[PDB]
């Protein structure tokens, strides 16, 4: 078969909007009518600019191609316009389209995507979630309340989650790395202490930092939270300096996790080689798609390192994560977001049950995308999927 | 003053089209009506998608801002959408806009841009050019003809050039690095031998490769051309592997030059640190603009390394290169392209004279852009500025 | 479907016998009657012991399993008996069985194997061959005759080959590395000189050493042959010391190729990481099979390195090489052996044509194995596929 | 003399089966009637296939050879079939045969094997044991019971042992390294705390992990057990990544020990060179035999590192360990397993006495193998000596 | 048996005295009357002081000991007086005594020494020699004559030698490394050119420098001789800086050989680890003896490096080299000196024949030492075995 048609749907999750301001869905159709769904993860520019980028990438490198030719299509986009180094925006476009190709391939083969990726390694995939406000928690105060976070952790654990994520360490800003305030450090310690007291040995603590810090700052914060045995320390520094992250990794006793803002094996390889991270967290809708991330997973294997696929986006990218995770021996866990809208968008096709995800057995990604629901929920705002503060860190 | 309006003009150089399929010009206007001109260098996606990207970057991060705030505007774009690592496409958009800001600043200050960048280091800037066919040379056979290249080289020296560039080493393809054919090596040797014979000591040879090669291939080719004392070996490998390039630099006795496909100090710093290149060749319309490249020039200084700004684009980016070059102690030379169209587009405001460029004394970039000429030459081709071949290297 | 039956056929090539004393072929049959062919490359012990080893591996880890589960089956064999490090014999057994699984998968999917491996990268694959005696050459004197080798090189070029391999450097012995005799060095120079004269730019020289040498000896030999621009220097030292090989790589101006005696990504990753080789030459019937070697090919990509699959065995392993090579962007060339028996054994299903190989379009490996022919050619000797002599290097 | 005959006996230890499902014994006879016994440690494939491998290795490289020629026979097998890099299965076959050659050599020389290896360094060799259930302990609950492990440790100390080993860190699986569960870490801390309280300064704690973990996971577990001063941290990661293990060694304050799944000096040298381990634990029946391990012991010397020969097998390999250990300056301790079957199989010829082993003075390995007993205890299972679980870690 | 008696004999080789001013022979006798011969290589102080050192070492650490206990006796001497780091003089004394122990052990075992060292690897051992004046060559002009050296080289080849050594690079002085004169480089080039022309492919050139040079000077000299493909570049810098030798190794395309002035595995291990030398040339009478060098040979194996035992001493140390070399898979070649005195002192027991040495089959070192001849040739001078001049390099 040959790829023929592209539809792009930008959809806005209802309030409180866990998973960001909008999700960029792509729907591909072959010349014989098979449809595949994918999801792009790219917000350097807004959704309208992303539409033009996606349409270009598809028309230029993919339209009329056999969807089997995943290596070739990656090379075309990766090399586009005499580049042949990672383009964060163009590869974001490609990744979503590549995921749709896998959905198509599974349907054409009559097999789930994982069955095409070296088969099943994992009959059940360990899941985790951020700590989100419970219904009685005021949303804004929740983010700096250790007490409320501990309640959310207790509820996650009751529900079967074996790991929970939180970031009490303060705002990320556009200036780059900063030194944490003493209050950021003490709050981070309070969170770890209270969450550990609430979950005991029943769950791991995932310290979900957002690249806020200088190397110096990341080390000072890291050392303070060591006594609570967090399973990982995520993005301790901004994503533009592998050497700086390896410095943090060598100086703190907590495993460093990173990858959500990185793209292609050309960026993941140095992270491993320099010892910057032990746990890789690519967003498949950003990092080059399923096949490219299989290449990265194999690289992680020879460093005795593991994958933990990123999710702060919709259930389509999450379905890609699940098939990917089902097929690799070095899976740690899959980030997950439980909301009515996430579930409804794929008609409950794949779910976290008792803290774990069972790989679907249906063909392709094993999802039924509610296209009507996505279209009934357009994005009207002027913001990006996520945004970085302009105001500096508060020391007063 | 504040940045107010943006106009984007995509212009096609007339046949034979030295400088690529199209140039992306940007024109900014302040709220007091000062106009500034810049040029973007970004072709992962085509002109129409780039229009949308540039509009987004301007409206989101720059509209309404004081043009003095160059550090701030860079931080905004660089961090946009929770990224804060180089985005080749978004920073390409910013870079052109940043150059227009400098044009505006120079006009507001009543000074040439170089005077705002630490003043004048270089009363004259050494230029170079590719070897282009002479009026009596057939175009297609020229590129693989050592005899014709040598004739072109003699002509360049007659007109005062002290350095000439050529790439006789074969096609660059989307597959990534390949091993050169024996004929690629022999042709490269023949070019270097005959061009050296033609120029003697009057000019340097610049071996202007396009990242065609595996590390192994780059070393085999490099050792073969060493006897002709080429001043530099440009992009010996693809731009997505700093360690690989450093392996070439250590294994060949020719200084390695690179950078036209890199962006921001976050990418240039590791190139220096690992010893991947001795000469840095940013395209200012790609790499973050003038101020960001001043940062890189300072970094090159503490490696006893030099800048050689890239030009395979229009005279507006070139003008930016000139002001940048004029203000740095560690300038090697400025890539230049002499066509009637280049000259006409800036109304002969800045020219190579006897192999050298005098920094302009007029305010701003010191150019008068022929906007009418640009608009009379629209681009409506289907191709990208430059493109990478799909067919493999030919060994037969 | 499920794997059900295994047949093992050990076949001896007739005269002149290029490709070793015997080939170990495996035939797998599923519960629904689909057949797949593979080939094991393992001769630490003889074919009778290997038959017992292959039976054990299949029954313990593979019988009853869905052939899709390539990741899982590799993990089972690789970890077998609380090992989980490379076992050369056990993995040799698995590799052939794994290749047969791929033949089955392609047949089940109705697609060529390469189509299941990320699709087609290479519509034509560059082949090479050893220099073999011409009909007018006495066989034994051929191996040390530079004059005859040159004739054979010209012959290969006339056949359309673009690279030729030869080893004039003397015997490999069980003692480990030795220093070459002055005669070994002079003969190697004479070979390179006369072969280069005979082929000019029409073909590459592949210096096909067999790990005879101490690090010191390999460097002395390497420097002597540099003037002839050999494309690679194969196994300059024994395969049991990555650091020693990297020392050679750094001290010689020729790219180092290795891998035929290595197994799994666990061994190939340090080779890349330490810069021991630029070109990886796994024997797929030894190194863990097709999928494991796709993992290695991906690792080679992030070192800007290439694959050149090894062949000193039958056409079944070669078929695996072809499908593997068809699917990777970083293919250099495929080692090939053109004998009447190789061709007859797969009924001319896949052939070298004018120095290149077209990937087959038929399902699975795209071969029709002549089982009757393999069975009519049993192995009756007491030797191993290849053997290392006991007598030392001859300096007198 | 010349090696002429090989006999292979696969024997199964009676329940509870401390030492694994089966032991592969080899018996070599020279042309003038001297017999030597050795033991192979190799289970990538089962005993049936191993018989075929052993027969091949012996017939091809050793039959008809003078047993003095240990360097040559090693080179022959190591290089077999144009290989000349470690083959886990072929070298496991060779190792047992090589041990048997040393038994023969000792007998022909009229000297204990240690006497031929540079002489006696160690009049008494420090022994250690795993913690095994006491008679009143239920077998299954014992492995996760810190209380019972502490009781067993106290008993070990009362019998003279100065070091004890235990692994409470959870299952090893075929998937490769995993992250420990919080309960794996807490249980490991509980074991270390209670065993340390039970033994005080009277014994060392040996944290006998089985390569279960990712580098990250091994560092998290390792840091938690540091306060109890464990003497070593064994196989913290799988045996297929020297760089990963070196990362653990640099990041935890406990000496790393490894080697039971490694083979030949070609694999032990990089471990030392990269600082992956401070203590080397080859299984002599796997790693290339006695002489190859003397080479490794010498390499360990120039890294100020020590040897601790592995034992999860029979008394024959153990006897090889003792002679090896007696002859080296850099011995730490010898792993030992005390069962009635181990003792009976070598007719009580060598024994742990009060936590230490005296090198025997009799010729060869100084053992009398009860061949009849070995033959009366055949292996009837379908499994391997040890096996790796398919199911993942339980969180 | 136990070591009981020590006799020291210092003997001077007659003019022209190839092999140095004197050789230090040691003779050990066991309590049951077995005799063993060894040779010490130690010249920091003269023969009389060395006598006192050897007597002390023997009486303190070895007398009354079973000669089997080679590991233990080395540890004793190595650690003597709270040292436990290489003492050139003390270990030089031990080394000769250790060689004598091996002679005794072989006699007691009824086997050649090589048979006790892992058996035979090499049925014949490749030999080499310095280029010595031919009978019609004037001795003094010979050392700086490329023409005469080439004649001697052609003669060596006619006699079956496959490698020849020479040093045209100038004097070694007590000052330490110096820069070669242009004439030193030119003469070295002339030597290499003319010797290569005389031997073609029939022999290797061994550039046998004596540590004359600074790192810079060694690199300038090394690059100039590269075109003639010398097999090795011996001791390019003084033996007291591993990092400096490694700098030469990385900067010249010739393999570096060293070790004659080094002692124990503690010094050879860093040489390998840092990549300072690819070929190791211990003098067994200096470096710790046969067993200690077997440890070093095993270390060389895991660096894919080789041994070339040093000889500028008597036939007793040479006998030790031969047995050592016979037993190791990684032998390159054995330095040899053919003089009437060498041959007579061991009664022609072991000889170079057609450029190769056959390991003896007789018990022990397989030599019959002419004790009477040794005593008939005492050393009468006041000098040292070799000496370093005080005058600087001549520019
Ligand atoms: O600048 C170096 C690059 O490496 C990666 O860590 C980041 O993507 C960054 O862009
Ligand atoms: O691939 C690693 C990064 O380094 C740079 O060389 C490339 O642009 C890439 O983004
Ligand atoms: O794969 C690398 C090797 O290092 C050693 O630790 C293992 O034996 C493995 O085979
Ligand atoms: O000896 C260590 C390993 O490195 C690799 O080069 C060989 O396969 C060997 O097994
Ligand atoms: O000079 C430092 C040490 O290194 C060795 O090379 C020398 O023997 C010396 O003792
Ligand atoms: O072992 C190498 C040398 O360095 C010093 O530490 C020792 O004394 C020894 O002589
Ligand atoms: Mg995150
Ligand atoms: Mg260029
Ligand atoms: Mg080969
Ligand atoms: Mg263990
Ligand atoms: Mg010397």
């Amino acid at each position: 078969v040959k790829l023929r048609d592209l539809d792009i749907i930008v959809t806005a999750p209802p309030a409180p909007g866990w998973g960001g301001r909008y999700w960029i869905l792509v729907k591909l159709t072959t010349d014989d009518g098979i449809t595949g769904w994918g999801e792009c993860y790219a917000a350097s520019v807004g959704p309208e600019a992303m539409r033009a980028v996606i349409e270009d990438v598809f028309a230029r490198h993919m339209e009329g191609e056999n969807p089997e030719n995943i290596e070739l299509m990656f090379r075309r986009v990766y090399s586009s316009g005499f580049t042949q180094r990672p383009d964060l925006t163009a590869i974001g476009a490609f990744s979503g389209l590549e995921i749709a190709c896998w959905d198509i391939l599974g349907k054409a083969r009559g097999r789930p995507v994982w069955a095409l990726l070296g088969g099943k390694m994992n009959p059940r995939i360990r899941a985790y979630t951020y700590l989100y406000p419970l219904p009685h928690h005021p949303i804004t105060p929740f983010w700096t309340s250790a007490d409320m976070a501990a309640e959310s952790a207790a509820d996650c654990v009751a529900r079967g989650y074996t790991a929970v994520k939180f970031d009490p360490a303060g705002p990320y800003t556009l200036r780059g790395g900063h030194m944490p305030a003493m209050t950021d450090i003490s709050l981070s310690v309070e969170f770890c202490r209270k969450i550990r007291a609430a979950v005991g040995d029943k769950a791991d603590l995932l310290f979900g930092t957002h690249g806020q810090f200088t190397t110096a700052g990341a080390i000072r914060l890291g050392q303070a939270i060591e006594p609570y045995s967090p399973l990982w320390y995520e993005e301790p520094v901004p994503p533009d300096n592998v050497g700086a992250m390896a410095q943090v990794a060598r100086a703190v006793r907590i495993p460093v996790a990173t990858g959500e803002r990185l793209t292609t094996k050309a960026e993941f390889a140095p992270v491993l080689r320099e010892g910057a991270a032990a746990i890789l967290q690519p967003a498949l809708g950003r990092a080059g798609g399923i096949w490219e991330m299989k290449k990265v997973a194999a690289m992680a294997e020879v460093y005795n390192a593991q994958m933990a696929p990123h999710l702060y986006a919709g259930p389509v990218e999450w379905a890609a994560n699940v098939h990917f995770a089902a097929s690799i021996p070095n899976i740690l866990m899959c980030e997950s977001i439980e909301t009515p809208f996430h579930d409804a968008l794929i008609k409950g096709s794949i779910r976290v049950e008792g803290g774990y995800i069972t790989p679907p057995e249906a063909p392709g990604l094993g999802i039924e995308v509610d296209e009507a629901l996505a279209r009934a929920n357009p994005y009207h705002g002027t913001g990006l999927h996520l945004e970085m503060q302009e105001a500096s860190c508060d020391y007063t």
